This record gives structure tokens, sequence and C-alpha cells, in this order.
């Protein structure tokens, strides 16, 4: 009873069932187009974290802006509706955050 009868395939498949991605990129002066098709229901401290990353710096490092409007990073991208961008781009935290 304890062994599964057989293996999933949840973690196997990669189109999430025909399910919706994102498709937003994020390019800052990294001049890469570095993205990945998370759900868009995510908050943005994942993303940032992640684009710390991209570079090998803690995620305090860095803030998203797209439209001269840098963002908080409690925001779901789906709050922003900016789900499919073409280029948001980072700046640092100047002072922290």
């Amino acid at each position: 009873m304890s062994d599964q009868e057989a293996k999933p395939s949840t973690e196997d498949l990669g189109d999430k069932k025909e399910g919706e991605y994102i498709k937003l990129k994020v390019i800052g002066q990294d001049s890469s187009e570095i993205h990945f098709k998370v759900k868009m229901t995510t908050h943005l401290k994942k993303l940032k974290e992640s684009y710390c990353q991209r570079q090998g710096v803690p995620m305090n490092s860095l803030r998203f802006l797209f439209e001269g409007q840098r963002i908080a990073d409690n925001h779901t991208p789906k709050e922003l509706g900016m789900e499919e961008e073409d280029v948001i781009e980072v700046y640092q935290e100047q002072t922290g955050g």
C-alpha cells in the first residue's frame, strides 16, 4: 500500500494542461531576455529574487520599472496588467528596500 502503483505525469508534463503562462520579458542592462513560463499569480518578490540571481547578487539589489514607474514587489503581475510586456527594465535599489 505505501508504494505508489505508478508514477504520475504531473511533474513531467510541460504544457500545464493547455493552461496560460506569463510571456513578460525583463531586460535590464544585462541585455538578456531570460524568462520562464510561470503562472501569472505569483508576487513580484519572487521575480525580484530570480532577476538578482541572474547577476549573482542578493534580492535587495534591484527593483523593476516600466512606463517610468518603479513598482512595489507585493503586486502580482496580473494586478498591473503587464503579463506579456516586451520590455520591463530593472534599476538599482539606491538605499535598499
